[PDB]
């Protein structure tokens, strides 16, 4: 029964995911609001603890409390130059125990610190349970994904923040793997496949470069920018609709903080919309002054105000190469992962860079690494008995 059943979790740095691979399909689990990804938050209230969409729903209103980007601190020392530089960053305060570093906040009145991987496991206690609403039965066994470069220390938190969370954890694989899992990547028989996974996030983008021999993997290159991903692309259509206002208006709106986040998830809103129409309307309702801002943007006017980001992703792509010591001739399958790997003109950069070549991502790029996950943890359970 729940014995012989186990998840995938895709862990990610913004969005959440779990999976479930049973009667010869994945689903992937839709949360208590019918979204399929769950923003990785947790936020600290005067009453209550929240985790994923009424975390993320009330950050505006409760920055201080509400944390996020966990997954760039877990297996770090308070010292390391990525957290001392990320910090800067976070309106959440992060302290120092012992060179660990503790998320500090304000729960029902009184201060409270929080490991990182105290923080992934309320994460991951969320998809456990949004499992069991789905199973009707609790689930413990479980595969959680880690990017493809995380060393052991970070591989160790993140299993941590399993076991806190109630989880039995099968393995920690990493992220592309799991990803060319679910293309079934590894079942083409004998002979070493060479494997490219594009992995463009909210706020990462990652590149990795596999070799499938005989079901063996093996990572030959990984490359990227851990502060790219769409949140820079809602930001550049803040700064158009801005300038757009000013010119309408004569007014700046920029310093109002409530104008400027009603326009940011109306920018990331329109700019899904893009993915898939021409066109995309903003109806903001008295967005500044009383002043409704009703208006509209085109894809080529959103693909020239993210051209050098989009095109920005190709150097990775090149240097993974590079250290791979691999031709683009020599790469067998190209994989699409994250939600803004749905763009139009980034799956065309990527698609004319490897020479026209068809890219793999019939399952929700923003779902692959579950979907892999899912099936790698049903092995797994089945291997286990
Ligand atoms: N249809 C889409 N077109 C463009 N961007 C998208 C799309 N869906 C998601 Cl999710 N994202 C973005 O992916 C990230 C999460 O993986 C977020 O930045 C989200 O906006």
């Amino acid at each position: 029964m729940a014995k012989a059943a186990a998840i995938g979790i895709d862990l990610g740095t913004t969005y959440s995911c779990v999976g479930v691979f049973q009667h010869g399909k994945v689903e992937i689990i839709a949360n208590d609001q019918g979204n399929r990804t769950t923003p990785s938050y947790v936020a600290f209230t005067d009453t209550e603890r929240l985790i994923g969409d009424a975390a993320k729903n009330q950050v505006a209103l409760n920055p201080q409390n509400t944390v996020f980007d966990a997954k760039r601190l877990i297996g770090r020392k308070f010292g390391d130059p990525v957290v001392q530089s990320d910090m800067k960053h976070w309106p959440f305060q992060v302290i120092n125990d012992g060179d660990k570093p503790k998320v500090q906040v304000s729960y029902k009145g009184e201060t409270k610190a929080f490991y990182p991987e105290e923080i992934s496991s309320m994460v991951l206690t969320k998809m456990k349970e949004i499992a069991e609403a789905y199973l009707g039965y609790p689930v413990t066994n479980a595969v959680i994904t880690v990017p493809a470069y995380f060393n052991d220390s970070q591989r160790q938190a993140t299993k941590d923040a399993g076991v806190i969370a109630g989880l039995n954890v099968l393995r920690i694989i990493n992220e592309p793997t799991a990803a060319a899992i679910a293309y079934g990547l590894d079942r083409t028989g004998k002979g070493e496949r060479n494997v490219l996974i594009f992995d463009l996030g909210g706020g990462t983008f990652d590149v990795s470069i596999l070799t499938i021999d005989d079901g063996i993997f093996e990572v030959k290159a990984t490359a990227g920018d851990t502060h790219l991903g769409g949140e820079d692309f809602d930001n550049r259509l803040v700064n158009h609709f801005v300038e757009e206002f000013k010119r309408k208006h004569k007014k700046d709106i920029s310093q109002n903080k409530r104008a400027v986040r009603r326009l940011r998830t109306a920018c990331e809103r329109a700019k899904r919309t893009l993915s898939s129409s021409t066109q995309a309307s903003l109806e903001i309702d008295s967005l500044f002054e009383g002043i409704d801002f009703y208006t509209s943007i085109t894809r080529a006017r959103f693909e020239e105000l993210c051209s050098d980001l989009f095109r920005s992703t190709l150097e990775p792509v090149e240097k993974a190469l590079r250290d791979a010591k691999l031709d683009k001739a020599q790469i067998h399958d190209l994989v699409l992962v994250g939600g803004s790997t749905r763009i139009p003109k980034v799956q065309k950069l990527l698609q004319d860079f490897f020479n026209g070549r068809d890219l793999n991502k019939s399952i929700n790029p923003d779902e692959a690494v579950a979907y892999g996950a899912a099936v790698q943890a049903a092995i797994l359970i089945k291997s286990t008995r």
